[PDB]
């Protein structure tokens, strides 16, 4: 499809066997998911935006799927206010800018 | 043009008459700047972002050209990471997500 910005660019994913709303986000070179319990080993980091940094938790190779399009990569978990979907898996669904 | 997301989507932007680097950021509402020097009127405001707030300089209906599309709005300026054009000038360009 075809999303316009006049409004977030939210949209439905599921990961870990649960449905959330999250953004997708081309300013953010990975994805960052709000707080979860997944399992499996996992790497801490820190990642810096508007404000500061943050701690997550980066877990790899997680299946997420994006508006029925299916994709597999990196996971930072944390303390986000917001969902957001990055370039890591935006680029295996096909996403692009376009103006 | 239609960009794709292997990089990170950074343009050349010019404000104020001066050219910079800046990211399209989707997952951002707002066009937030480094500091830097703007003609005109400005107004002492707060922005949130994944790590907190911080405080910026709101300036007014700006002239801004983005990669050769020309917008006019809003323009906060401060302590943020890096260089973003947010949702309020992507959509005056007609910049749209694609999949
Ligand atoms: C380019 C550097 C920053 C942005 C300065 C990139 N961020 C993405 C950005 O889309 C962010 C998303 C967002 C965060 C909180 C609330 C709502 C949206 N939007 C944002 O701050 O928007 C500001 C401005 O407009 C307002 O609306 C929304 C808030 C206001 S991030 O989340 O901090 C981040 C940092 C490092 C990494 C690692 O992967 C390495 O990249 C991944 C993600």
């Amino acid at each position: 499809p075809q999303i316009t910005l006049w409004k977030r660019p939210l949209v439905t994913i599921k990961i870990g066997g649960q449905l959330k709303e999250a953004l997708l986000d081309t300013g953010a070179d990975d994805t960052v998911l709000e707080e979860m319990n997944l399992p499996g080993r996992w790497k801490p980091k820190m990642i810096g935006g508007i404000g500061g940094f943050i701690k997550v938790r980066q877990y790899d190779q997680i299946l997420i799927e994006i508006c029925g399009h299916k994709a597999i990569g990196t996971v930072l978990v944390g303390p986000t206010p917001v969902n957001i979907i990055g370039r890591n898996l935006l680029t295996q669904i096909g996403c692009t800018l376009n103006f």
